[PDB]
């Protein structure tokens, strides 16, 4: 299911009309917003769509021992891969960082202080930019997009090395707990299915009793 | 079925020709209209297309005990997910809030009083805007669209956290009522099917009796 | 079958080349025409394509008791959903009302009397409009299209609340008549099928008798 | 089969390159031509592609009683639905009436007499129109297309109400003739099939006799 | 098979790059060429692709009685429907007649004699036309295309009425010859199939004898 | 297989970037090249892809009687239909003859001698043509393309009448040789298949013997 | 699985918006970055998605003999083919080397020193290039892209000859270790499957015991 | 498999961005490079993807008799058909020879010596060509592309006649070696399959022994 989740997240980002309020202060709270909030939403949706969550909540409510811990630490990892993809693609595109850290790039060396902040804030994604002064247009876009793509590649490498270090090592892979978990997960589904079966059967008998009065 | 409902709602919004009556007063009653009425229509259609509704209405007409309450509080949740999607996408696009709260943005600081209201009302989605005075064009569009997308993300987060808090907690999940509900829902369908079967059989016998006179 | 009917009605409206005779009087009789006549045609086609209609007509010709009434009041509802969709989409597009009530909008306040009627009649869907005088062009289009879409949303809400109030309440849902109707509808089809079967068999025997003379 | 016939007729009209000989007299004999002749061709093709036609012709050649009449009055109705669709779409498009009744619209009030006829004949579908004199261009097109679409809607309503009045009423629906017709139609096909079967069998025997000399 | 033949003929005409040698005399021998030769080619290909042709030729070589005549008069009709479609579409498009009878239309009344012939020959499908003199450009195109489409409709009606008059009437439909023909056509195929079967079997035996020496 | 061969040849011609070396002498050796060499390549590929060729070569190497002759005269005909299609389409397009016989058309009557040859050689497929002198541009293109398409139609008619005259007449159709050929062609395939079968079986036994030492 | 990995890597490179920070020093650390880091990420993902990795890690943790070595040296080769494809396509496109070694090409012979470095750094992928001085634009692009494609072809040849030299020669192909590896790989999967089977069965028994109290 | 190889090679050539370093000397080493190296890579990949190669290498390592020779001379022919297709299409397009032999065409007769070499080297695929001097632009392109396509057709004919001369004649087609080869190729696959089977079975037994301790 997580595959359709990743594809849906990428396609949804392909359908989000990004645009920056070219204002001196609200930028830092919009780029980071688009960068962080949809990850949180997808990370919670990773818990909504799962089925074991009800059982785990019910068992954690009443005050086995560690198999619950493994189930939880496995569901978290299973759900964590959607926000990673979202952050990855939205850093590789670059519009987010261009929107966020536009009012801070060093104009003095690399490429009214309040008015300076105003213009540099107007820098990204606009044809309302003052223009030549203190920066060109395409230069401040290319610099920020390079920084963004570098952060994106570094982050993807970090997430991938964590994923590689988790699927080989110690974090709750002792075979006993694994077997107990698989047994529990099979038993719950078998119980639901067989209850549905016997319920349907008893209901069929009752309905045959009731119908034939006419 | 709710999946095809969500896809149909999104595609229908993709086929609704939005446009704003650039008038001083009717805006507040058009943006909010497009924002609120189609949600109500979809929320009622969530009850039309369902089948249990007839049984629930019939049982509630005559003056078990709580299983009806669970069936109702489950059907409501099942139907609630179409208006959420509609409001989400129509806030993320931004045309609705741009249409509604255009005659109120502070022109004095951020970016004839009656004439002022008239022009600021003409602001959105038009090439009939007065232009330079008291605001640019793209600035008042970007500001309002940023506000709209922020509200949209906040709302999606709110609906998702409610959905996550409901599918794990107390609101009528005691196993007894759940089992009674599943039993009832299986019995109704089995009754309808078996009645159809025996009716077809008796009819076949009667028809074989009637036909062979020729 | 009604689903393909709704899709066909919408697609047919997508293939009807609308255009307004920019004349002082014929408008009111063209917008309303396109709005009302195709609904009537689709509502009658809802009776043509149905099969029970022959039986109902035959039984109503000779001067059970109420099961006919239920069959009729059910077929009417089954057929009513095509004109609703047609009126809905042709009000949401807006060209119909723009064509109809163009010669009446108040030019004095909101946005030769005979010549005035002539021009305001020429208003919609034309590049032959006089222009600046007494109205702009895009303003009288936007105002009328807003009115049209408001009427459309109100109408869709009205039809949907009627549909929701019918599929839960009193109008001939007493189980006895429902069962009698289902029995009748199964018996008619079973009779036709079995008559076809026995007829084919007797014909096969006769044909085997006739053929083998050569 | 009639469904593919209707779709083929509509698609063929979508592939007929209409154009008007802008001449004073030949118009009336070209619009009406395109309007009437292809209906006749399709109405005859409705008899070619049918199979019962041979039997009916053979039985009518020699000088039961009324079952032939029902078969004929049913085949006619079955074939009549292609020209209806053709006339419907070619009136809704409007080019036919624009081509035909262009040399007659009243130029004096609504919107050398011989030269007048010549120009008004040149009116439709041309950029060789004289222009301003006695009419505009788009006005005489819109007026005629409105008239055409009105005739088209009226005609579709007429054909549909006839179709609804036929499939419920008296015209040869007495069950005896209907049963005789169905019996005859099953017997003919069964005879052909079984003759083919026995012929193939006898031929197989003969061929096995002949082949094995080598 | 004739259906794929008709579709292939139409699509091939959709892929034939028509162009007229704007010369005084060769026109009459190019329009008629494109009009007549491909019909002959398709009419012969209707005999190539058929299988009965070999048998009929073989039986006609040596100097039953009339069943051969029916087989021939049926194969001819079966093959005749490709050139009809070709001529139909290539008259409805109109380029053929425009190319052929361009050097003959009456320039004097309706719309150096040698030079006149030269120009009128240059009339069709060219931007090298002299222009205003003695004719316009679009007028002589529209007139000829109208004539062509009229001939096309008349021809399609003629072919269709012949097809309708043949599939109901006298031309060799006496049941005896029909049955003999069907018997012959089944016997030939059964003979070929069964010979192939027994040949394969004897060959399998021989090959099993030969192979197992190794 | 020959169908996919014809389609592949046509599509390959649709992917051959034709262009003419506008030189006085090399033309005659380029048009004819593109016209003749790919036919030879396809005619040899008709022998490569066939399977009987090995058997026929092997039997012809050693110095029955006439069945080999029939197999050969049948394989040749089977392979001959690809170059026919290639020549047909590459004559109907016309670029080949336009490229070849461009330096020969009579400029004097119909439409430095060395310089004349040079220009007329430059005529086709170029915007480097001298222009007005002794010929226009589109005239010498249309004349040559008409000649090419006439040759193409004549050639297609010739090949089709040969194909029709071969599939009905004398060239080695005596039933004895035909039967011997079919028998031989079945026996070869049956031998190969059954040898493969018995070989696989003996190998399976041997492998089961060898494997189970471990 | 590696096929979908190669296709996904190529398509992902088709969706990476490359762009160069036209700066004097950061180039060398951006071209090489895009060239080297995604290969490392894909090479680690080649270990994540594989299943044997857990077993190999577990066995290597505790301090047979060489079969582990073969499994490892086979998994490495299996995973190595994604970075090869990535480097291949991103060298054949050429943007990487154009971005990296742009500040070094010899301007003096082939095609303020600090300012020279600045301009030559600005060379690639920009319309902000100084222009004529010391180099053209398209020349320094073509030269670098030729160098890049030459390196790409050389690298693809190198990787392919290594792949050909490995799949024929000595590196741990002794049949004993190969058989032991295949046995181990079959046994692990069979163990997992059969454990799942017996676990499901015991769970079904337990659930049937538990359910039927109601 | 070789079919997908040919299609992949052609499509890959459709995705190789060709471009010429317009330099006096490197051309001869770039056209020939693109012409020759990818053929070598594909010819080696024809050995990588094959499976028999391991067996042949293993048997050739230790110092039957001639069946190995036939297997080798068959695998070589099987793999040789990808570079043929590559060279064919990359000669028919013409860019390769245009890139290679551009600095050599005789400018004196047909169409500073160092500067002459420089310009003629700049000739192909550039809009940086000096222009009129000593050659036009399109002429030197057409001449070289004609030469290239002539070489391409000659080469395709050569490869096809070799392929036709090999699949009919002497090169190791004696039936004994062919049968031995087919036997060997069946035995190897049967051995691998049956070993896998028995290994899976023994492993299943062992795993059933091990699992049921819990």
């Amino acid at each position: 299911i997580c595959g359709i989740m990743a594809l849906a997240s990428a396609q949804l980002y392909s359908a989000f009309d990004f645009n920056c309020p070219c204002l001196p202060r609200y930028n830092l709270a919009y780029g980071l917003g688009v960068l962080l909030v949809p990850p949180l939403i997808l990370f919670l949706l990773g818990f909504v769509l799962n089925n074991n969550v009800s059982m785990l909540a019910e068992e954690w409510r009443r005050p086995d021992a560690a198999v619950l811990r493994y189930m939880f630490c496995s569901m978290v990892q299973r759900a964590m891969i959607a926000p990673a993809v979202w952050v990855s693609v939205t850093l590789l595109d670059g519009k987010c960082i261009t929107c966020a850290f536009c009012t801070s790039l060093p104009v003095e060396a690399l490429g009214p202080q309040g008015e300076v902040k105003r213009v540099l804030a107007r820098i990204p994604c606009k044809e309302i930019y003052d223009g030549q002064e203190l920066i060109a247009n395409e230069v401040a876009v290319r610099y920020l997009r390079c920084i963004s793509q570098a952060l994106g590649w570094c982050f993807v490498l970090l997430m991938t090395t964590l994923a590689f270090l988790v699927r080989s090592l110690r974090p709750c892979f002792t075979q006993a707990v694994f077997l107990k978990s698989r047994y529990w997960s099979h038993y719950i589904d078998i119980e639901r299915k067989l209850f549905d079966e016997t319920c349907a059967e008893h209901a069929k008998s009752f309905a045959k009793v009731c119908i034939q009065q006419f």
